[PDB]
């Protein structure tokens, strides 16, 4: 049995094409265009069982409040929650998010899931 298994990401608004190129959609507005990128993006790598998104001055949960706040260098605070079949799927999509997200500040992900 796993004790935890969750995921919170990160600087996924900050994309030129987001924020620079701004795409106004009838449907939600930032939250539904990554929302939906998000989804085949991470079904490929690994299938999301659940996304929560929390942007900053709104709602911070002790989880990323206390995280999210002190890994400052995003140049933004944008705080999701991914729930996935288990950190094996993750830890694929980690690497490839980090990796690629490397040195700029762009869409990443951590590990989140410690004893309460």
């Amino acid at each position: 049995n796993l004790p935890s298994k969750m995921l919170l990401v990160y600087d996924l608004y900050l994309s030129p094409k987001l924020w620079a190129l701004a795409t106004p959609q009838k449907n939600g507005r930032v939250q539904e265009k990554v929302m939906e990128h998000l989804l085949k993006l991470f079904g490929t790598f690994g299938v999301i069982s659940s996304v929560r998104i929390l942007k900053p001055g709104r709602e911070l949960p002790p989880d990323i409040r206390r995280i999210s706040s002190r890994y400052s260098q995003v140049g933004t605070q944008e705080c999701a929650i991914v729930e996935f079949e288990e950190v094996e799927a993750a830890i694929k999509a980690h690497e490839f998010m980090i990796t690629e997200s490397q040195g700029k500040e762009n869409m990443k992900a951590v590990l989140i899931g410690m004893k309460p």
